[PDB]
C-alpha cells in the first residue's frame, strides 16, 4: 500500500492562505493539500486544530512547544530486547517501518531486523581445509610448518570477520542511516507544519489586537529546532544500538559457527599430521600437539575497532562485550 516515501509526502504541504490541519490518518493527509499527516498523539492533533482566541494565544504557543518536545523526546526503555535498551516508539508510525500496528512490540519479537527493507545475505559458506591439507601433505614436519598452518587459520578468521563487517557496513548501516536521515526530515516537517498552523491564526488577529503581542517566529522556529536536536540524539542512540545489535546477534554468529567448524577440521588434520610424522622427533611430539590444541580451542576475538573509527558504534560495541 504505502512505502516509506509516501508517509514522508503525507507530511508535506504547499504554502497557502488556507488553514492547514494535522491528521492521524495517512490516507486523508495525501488526498488533501491542506491536511498534513502526523505520528503525534490524537491529543496533539486536537490541540492544534482548535481555533484560538487572541488572549490565549501565547499560552497556546507555550503548550504546543511543550507538547512537541514531549512527543518528540518520547523514549521507552523496556529491556526485554537483547542489546537494545532504548526505543523510540514513534519511528514506525512516522515512516511506515513497524507497520510493514505495534512497533515496540515488533522490535521485541523480531529484533532489529525490522528496520531493514532489504535483508542482506547472511549465510556464510562452508570453510574448507583443503589448502592446508595440501600444504602439509608431504611436507617434512617442523615448527614453522605448524606455525604457518596456524597463522593461516588466524588469517581465515580475520577474513570472515572482514567479510561480515563489510556486508554489514554496506547493506545494513546504509539502510539504517536512511531512517536516521529521514527521521530528521519527518521531524523538520512537523516543525514547519506547526509553525504554519500557528502563524495562520496570528494573521487573523486585528492589528491593534495583533500589535499588542509580537509573534517572534525566529524565537519559535528556533525553539523547535533545539527540541528536534534533542530527539535526534535519542534516535541516533537508538539506531546505533540496533546496528551493533544486528551485527552481533544476526550476522557475526553465522561466521563463527563456520570458523569453529573449520578449527575443528584443521585440528584433526594437524594432529594426525603430527602423529603420522612423530618419528622426526624420535616420537616425542607432545609440545606440538599441545600447541595446536590450545590454539584451536579458542576463538579469535572479534574487534569492531579494526573496521570502524566511529565513536557511537564502538562504545555500543563495548557495551556488548560484557
Amino acid at each position: 500500500k504505502y512505502t516509506m516515501f509516501h508517509y514522508l509526502r503525507a507530511q508535506e504541504f504547499e504554502h497557502g492562505k488556507s488553514r492547514i490541519a494535522l491528521t492521524n490518518s495517512v490516507n486523508e493527509a495525501l488526498l488533501n493539500p491542506s491536511r498534513v499527516y502526523t505520528f503525534f498523539s490524537s491529543d496533539y492533533v486536537k490541540k492544534v486544530n482548535k481555533a484560538t482566541e487572541a488572549a490565549m494565544f501565547l499560552g497556546w504557543v507555550e503548550q504546543l512547544v511543550y507538547d512537541f518536545t514531549d512527543e518528540t523526546s518520547e523514549v521507552s526503555t523496556t529491556d526485554k530486547i537483547a542489546d537494545i535498551t532504548i526505543i523510540i516508539p514513534y519511528i514506525g508510525p512516522a515512516l511506515n517501518i513497524g507497520n510493514m500496528d505495534d512497533f515496540v512490540g515488533a522490535l521485541i519479537e523480531s529484533g532489529a531486523v525490522i528496520l531493514l527493507e532489504f535483508i542482506p545475505e547472511i549465510a556464510i559458506p562452508v570453510l574448507g581445509t583443503f589448502a592446508l591439507v595440501s600444504y602439509i601433505a608431504n611436507k617434512v614436519l617442523t615448527v614453522q610448518t605448524i606455525d604457518n598452518a596456524l597463522s593461516k587459520r588466524n588469517e581465515k578468521w580475520d577474513e570472515v570477520y572482514k567479510y561480515i563487517v563489510t556486508n554489514w557496513l554496506a547493506k545494513v548501516n546504509t539502510q539504517i542511516d536512511l531512517i536516521r536521515k529521514k527521521m530528521k526530515e519527518a521531524l523538520e516537517n512537523q516543525a514547519e507544519a506547526t509553525k504554519a498552523i500557528i502563524n495562520y491564526q496570528y494573521n487573523q488577529y486585528t492589528e491593534e489586537e495583533k500589535n499588542n503581542i509580537n509573534f517572534n517566529i525566529d524565537d519559535l522556529s528556533s525553539k523547535l529546532n533545539e527540541s528536534i536536536n534533542k530527539a535526534m540524539i535519542n534516535i541516533n542512540k537508538f539506531l546505533n544500538q540496533c546496528s551493533v545489535s544486528y551485527l552481533m546477534n544476526s550476522m557475526i554468529p553465522y561466521g563463527v559457527k563456520r570458523l569453529e567448524d573449520f578449527d575443528a577440521s584443521l585440528k584433526d588434520a594437524l594432529l594426525k599430521y603430527i602423529y603420522d610424522n612423530r618419528g622426526t622427533l624420535i616420537g616425542q611430539v607432545d609440545r606440538l600437539k599441545d600447541k595446536v590444541n590450545n590454539t584451536l580451542s579458542t576463538d579469535i576475538p572479534f574487534q569492531l575497532s579494526k573496521y570502524v573509527d566511529n565513536q557511537r558504534l564502538l562504545s555500543t560495541f563495548t557495551e556488548y562485550i560484557k
